[PDB]
């Protein structure tokens, strides 16, 4: 009852209300501000106002369709459907006139003033009251009591379009909804938009044909108008309307005239005006179609543009053909036909979303790799936030022996081969890491690592490595243990790292459980290398 | 009198003058340079020249409309309006010829040379004097005294279009004004531009129809021209002009011919030429309409493109559906359907504008938060310039206990919950800050902070924090006091911070008023937490 | 046999399979997962499914072409080609109906579920089974046994288009292939795309003309239809079809009607509908043509835009004309009409590709320059990765004497002149370097270096220089030796560097072979300067 009424009048919490007023607490405060009126008032964001604008829109469309047909072909309409439609439109327009008093205006620059007592009424009386009044003047059944004549009277109903001109915030909300829909579905959105355009053009053709038959009627059908020429002055209204609409549509779409070219001044000038209007609207239609298509094929176009820029670079530097093919298939394997700026996206997001994304991306790595499978989640999240994606092609040398290292790698996909001066070549696969002994000893690379298949790795710089491990030293002890074991395995040895770990162990800092965990890690690594 | 004359001739201070000559002092110097002439001279930026170009434009439009109609349908015109229009156009063209002497040219590469005595006269005598002279030759009433004939004479008046070709700087100023208008109003600008295009095309149709009726007239209406075919050789000039314009417009908009297809060579070739011209101009019209629409829907298109790139990223990484929905609603709540680069904007602005903007943005924070409500404005502006906006979703963990902290947060909207190992959970709301104890003690986070509703915060890094507080130490004392109180409240204690503050207090650096203010701050914080 | 069958059903390793499933090991795992069915099943990426979709596409095109002609002009077809085509289409549609059971669906969000036993059958029974069944219902030869009539029956065959609506993954693969082709060949791609569009429009014209002749046939040719008006009710089917297609095509391309304008209600409304459809499709065609052209001229447009921005900058700063010409010819010589972001490209690539590219770019430098011609490849690759391209114009001063230096240069093309206070001017050419004595002594520049012709150099910063040389000191000794020799040559001397090298030599760190190599380097440099 009154509770539902007040709820309808008060701005309901919705996505549009949140977008316009920030927090939900502000929505509650605005509900309270509406409550401060005491006298009934509808908020420009009320669901009641939304539904009312909806029914007013459907009534305006019905009127736009029906008014010209009546004016032209129906002199007097006293049948049931005509009377009920006229009275329905009259009462609806009057109710809208009334309710436009208690409507809170919404000015720009974040200006929304209820101003129930006087400001809204005064602004409406000064702005648009007279046109809505003459619209709401009832059907000619009341004008005959107050005072071709009928055809002259009904003209006053053409200005009901101004209500549709005012009804635009609902149009903007519908445009937002349709934009969401278009981003969701591609082809359906195109179909809907082109059908909307076709509907607009068809309504214009309707009005044009109505006018083209109306004007020869206001002159009692002179002997040289197209009606008297085609001798269809006595045909039923169906044929007359059909042929008039045909003439109007042929003038719009630039097909031709009707039977023949005009011969009288009246229909001559009407034909010229209709030709101008139709040509302009068809140009607008072509423009909208071009815009729709160009918006449809955006991503493919951007991909082609990036590809062309890469081609221009390779051409400017005059690279060999095989190298160009290598660059192209590398791009194909890295981006897989897609285009985006991952750095910009990750910068736009926030910390919890980035953590969620990297955890989902490296779920399998966290599951398989032992250190992550047993470490504290804060350290895991730090490492995963510091990682960075990379792709390597078969035969490429990921690490060259002797050089200075500045990053380590975590394998996500593929197989990598480790080659030394000895014949012992060891092949790592998913869930294993390499290139950390250089980062742990500050020396040079101790072995060469070459990609055997297409490898997909996650590299970690040396600065981030040192930062994270300075924040967590026990993981550094674990890394050093695994690295010493690997070095002992290949047949080389780093006395610096060995003596450092031996001193740390003799210092008694580690516990029995600690060295047990370290033995578990080294066993797991031995298994992962043997497999 | 002479004062107003000199003021009109001298470049008036306006937005265009400022844009062209930098400082207002340069405008005064150019006024002086004009004064150095001694002989009267109009500056190419004078309001007098502006008004003169305006009236010359309206006269050129009147001539473009009237000349062909006269030439074609009016053999001799001795009535009052015709005579007055001819003499008006003649005197106006002659006055423009005269005033083009004392006009200072404006070359490119910042070249504006008054050069009153000789250079302007010589350049005009060498450039365009003869065509303007033959234009300014008076109406045929003087040519008959000097020496179909009339129709041959009036041709000399067609070259008045060259004056309109010269009048282009006023066109550029009008284009600037219309660009401002178009940036201001959207739909009105589109209506104005399409009406301008339609007017151009209609003027072309006018000239085309005039020619199409003129040529059969110069041949005494042969029996096979369209005029003699339609037997309208004797009709009043109204009907002839109407039907000729109809033929021209049907040829342009590609509807058809007139009554029937041409049958004679003359009108055959004229029809082909008119068809070519009309098709070209309609193609140009379609192009302009497409450009206008595509410029109308720019921002929506850019928003759609960014959304599509985010979608492509999420697809390349194969994220779950709920995570994709979370990303999308986060974007919706962060940007609210708008698109801009805040970093680039703030980099484009300057320091006072940035200070103004951040002060307006954080007005409520400065009002509510006690430290800012009592501190020195320089410190307040430093902090507000260092802040950075952020958005969090409900349930997200803003701060996880035990981790290392690198920023603090100031709440602008929403509610945040503080959870510890104890059951004491404390809820902060607008105007409160958290996450500073880690920055003050260089330890770890002492509690977990989780967003309860959609939170909108302003984060401050640790480097900027330390910089600002090294510039202002008393605020650091206040922060430390509030932090010690909060720690004591939750039930934990940091002996390092406690002993540091105790030593600073025993050092006698603080005053009675100082500790009074600190007690006020701690009381206000207790109230803000209790509420 | 069965081996080839299982191979066809299992997803073959291809570029699309790799793009959809990452590593080849995943492709093998999916082959195994298909093997887990036990009951035969085709994978949505099987080459068998590809070939089947191909033959179904050709059958659908044949049906789209043949069905309307039959329905309209061929009452009963009992000849050999008609019967064989009908039975072929029937069996093909039935086989597709059958095979759509064992087809694994492919949902979005990385969802590919074989689900052989029940899920696929249930989903197909709930989704699209009935329409495919009524399609697969055989030709009317079976419907007559089961129960104008013929023309009523064959309508059931129009819904075979739904199969073409389903066949879209093959369309996407063909679109990928055509995108590769379009990136490869420019003009051929445009020709193919416009021919595709023309084919679509022609098929639509075909259906439209078929309908336009069909409707007057279903009414026994009333006396006022266009057929009875043109008296072609008795002509052979060739002429009737030709004239109907002519009417439809004239309605689409907006030429006109047929003989004359319609006179009856039926063909009146059919003409209006056909006009609407044709205008819409021609608008779509114009849109696609505009998009194709705009995609064709992309790179030229981007180059023009960058040029215009440079022009706007130079205009805003009001630079002289000769300076503007200098800027423009510098741009012409630096980028050579091409446009790309080398930094972004090199950031997108990886380390081995970057090493390959820089090695190919500086091959001649490595060949000619002695230090690189004798040094270790790791040092060479470090230097080449640190270098950076630069271009200088004739007369420009590359290095001014006395100033502080922050980079050295390696000449790739051109000649440079070295000027001192003495008259000894020495000219360096390709393969020589300069500007290292400042970097080695931390003093000031010891001579001026001016470009004589258009120079193309590779500059190396001072930080990278010091980093690389701290990683490799012997090369620093070589640089110092060459620099001391050059200084002694010009007539100046740096006692600091001289004494440092003398102390290093007296320290006995160098070997006989080492100083032999150094003598070789200094001899080679003397030769390169003398030449
Ligand atoms: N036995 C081994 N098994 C697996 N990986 C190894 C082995 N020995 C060395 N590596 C890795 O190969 C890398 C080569 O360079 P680094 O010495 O920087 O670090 C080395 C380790 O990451
Ligand atoms: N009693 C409290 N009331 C409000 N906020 C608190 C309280 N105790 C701790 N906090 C905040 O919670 C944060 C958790 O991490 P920090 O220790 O970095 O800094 C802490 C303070 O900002
Ligand atoms: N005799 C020479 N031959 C070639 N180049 C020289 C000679 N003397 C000096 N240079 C170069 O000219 C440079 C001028 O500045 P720098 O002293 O930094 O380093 C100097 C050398 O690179
Ligand atoms: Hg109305
Ligand atoms: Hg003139
Ligand atoms: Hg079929």
């Amino acid at each position: 009852m009154q509770r539902q009424f007040t709820s309808m009048l008060q701005p309901g919490v919705n996505k549009f209300s949140l977008r316009m007023f920030g927090s939900q607490k502000a929505v509650e405060k605005e509900q309270e501000r509406v409550k401060t009126a005491g006298f009934w008032i509808i908020h420009p964001y009320s669901d009641f106002r939304f539904y009312w604008d909806l029914i007013m829109l459907i009534m305006m469309v019905g009127n736009l369709v029906i008014i010209p047909v009546g004016i032209t072909f129906f002199t007097e309409q006293t049948t049931t459907p005509w009377i009920i439609f006229n009275v329905a439109s009259d009462t609806v327009c009057l109710l809208d006139l009334i309710m436009n008093f208690r409507t809170g205006t919404v000015n720009e620059d974040s200006s929304e003033i209820i101003l129930d007592p006087k400001v809204i009424k005064m602004n409406y009386l000064k702005s648009w009251f007279v046109v809505d009044f003459i619209s709401s003047i009832p059907v000619d059944y009341i004008f005959l009591i107050v005072e071709r004549a009928l055809r002259i009277v009904r003209f006053t109903k053409i200005l009901c379009l101004l209500r549709l001109l005012r009804l635009s915030r609902l149009i903007r909300y519908i445009h937002q909804w349709e934009e969401i829909f278009h981003m969701t579905y591609d082809l359906a959105s195109a179909v809907v938009r082109i059908f909307n355009l076709i509907g607009m053009m068809l309504l214009l053709c309707h009005w044009d044909g109505c006018l083209q038959f109306l004007v020869p009627l206001l002159q009692d059908f002179p002997p040289d108008c197209w009606v008297s020429l085609n001798e269809m002055v006595n045909d039923s209204w169906g044929k007359q309307y059909s042929y008039a609409l045909f003439k109007a549509m042929s003038h719009m779409l630039c097909i031709g005239y009707g039977a023949q070219a005009p011969v009288s001044m009246s229909d001559l000038w009407i034909t010229m005006l209709s030709m101008i209007v139709g040509a302009t609207c068809y140009a607008m239609f072509v423009g909208h179609a071009t815009a729709l298509i160009q918006s449809l094929d955006s991503s493919r176009r951007q991909y082609q543009e990036k590809y062309k820029q890469v081609e221009q670079y390779m051409s400017f530097h005059k690279l060999p053909a095989d190298m160009r093919q290598k660059i192209h298939d590398y791009y194909e394997h890295r981006y897989q036909g897609k285009i985006f700026d991952e750095e910009n996206i990750l910068n736009e997001l926030n910390d919890p979303l980035r953590e969620e994304i990297v955890n989902f991306n490296c779920r399998k790595l966290v599951a398989t790799m032992p250190l992550f499978a047993n470490a504290d989640p804060n350290f895991v999240t730090a490492m995963l936030s510091k990682l960075r994606f990379e792709v390597f092609q078969p035969g490429d040398y990921i690490i060259r022996e002797g050089a200075v290292g500045k990053k380590m790698y975590f394998i996500q996909h593929g197989v990598a081969g480790v080659i030394t001066k000895s014949s012992k070549e060891m092949k790592l696969t998913d869930g294993s890491y390499f290139g950390e002994i250089c980062l742990l000893t500050k020396g040079r690379r101790t072995a060469s690592v070459r990609a055997d298949t297409y490898c997909r790795l996650y590299s970690l710089s040396v600065d981030n490595f040192n930062e994270v491990l300075e924040e967590y030293p026990m993981m550094r002890r674990a890394f050093e243990t695994v690295a010493i074991d690997r070095l002992d395995r290949i047949g080389k040895k780093n006395s610096i790292l060995l003596q450092k770990f031996q001193k740390d162990l003799n210092t008694g800092v580690f516990n029995n459980q600690e060295n047990e965990i370290l033995k578990q890690i080294v066993k797991h690594d031995r298994e992962m290398v043997q497999a």
